[PDB]
């Protein structure tokens, strides 16, 4: 049931979602090497996630979380990158999506970097690159990231360097504790807590 609806650059809405991706790039402590050497990216595209099915999943939750919440469903757009962005846009997401080795345990995973999401396109640590030329940093490849539309509700708050939501708890919080630079990520345990709004097609640029 999804449709991809293309949005034009000269939209509001392509220009608001390209600047959060621009503006969310960061350095990682790993040098590029899951995720390549880049400062920004080359948008190639960016599609709207049109789905019923999955749009009333999503907001059947979030009035559930809402209600256990005070009326507050603490709503944030935040960036998912993995291998199956393809399934996630027409299934919607559900455990098949958890990063089962997180840090914060066996959840679906999100970041306010857009390049902390870029590291997970071609699986954990970035895999072995692209499919084509096997380079984490490749620069010619086609990537996928999605902007998505997440419920948090009551979060964890984890300071740092499918499972069950601490008790009490809709999500999780990973608050960086060590690199000054790095926002926030976020971990939900249930699907149904997240909508894969936007499909960015992008890719990274070598610095000059
Ligand atoms: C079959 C197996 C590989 C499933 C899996 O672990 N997938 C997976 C998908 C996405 C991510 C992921 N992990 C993150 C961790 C922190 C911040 C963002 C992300 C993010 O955008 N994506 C991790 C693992
Ligand atoms: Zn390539």
């Amino acid at each position: 049931g999804t449709i991809l609806i293309d949005l034009s650059p000269d939209d509001k809405e392509f220009q608001s979602v390209e600047e959060e991706m621009q503006s969310t790039v960061r350095e990682h402590r790993d040098g590029g090497h899951a995720g390549g050497i880049f400062n920004r990216y080359n948008i190639l595209k960016i599609q709207k996630v049109c789905n019923k099915k999955l749009w009333e999943r999503y907001t059947h939750r979030r009035k559930e979380v809402s209600e256990e919440n005070h009326n507050h469903a603490n709503e944030r757009m935040l960036f998912h990158g993995s291998p199956f962005v393809n399934a996630i846009i027409h299934k919607g997401f559900d455990e098949r999506h958890a990063y089962i080795g997180g840090m914060f345990g066996a959840g679906i995973y999100f970041a306010e970097n857009s390049s902390k999401s870029n590291q997970y396109v071609y699986g954990i640590g970035g895999g072995t690159g692209c499919p084509v030329h096997k380079d984490r940093s490749c620069y010619i490849c086609h990537r996928q990231l999605l902007f998505c539309r997440v419920t948090l509700g009551k979060s964890f708050l984890q300071f740092s360097a499918m499972a069950h939501s601490p008790p009490g708890h809709h999500s999780v919080t990973g608050r960086p504790s060590v690199n000054g630079l790095a926002l926030a990520e976020y971990v939900i345990y249930r699907g149904e807590q997240a909508y894969p709004e936007y499909l960015i097609t992008y890719q990274i640029m070598r610095p000059e």
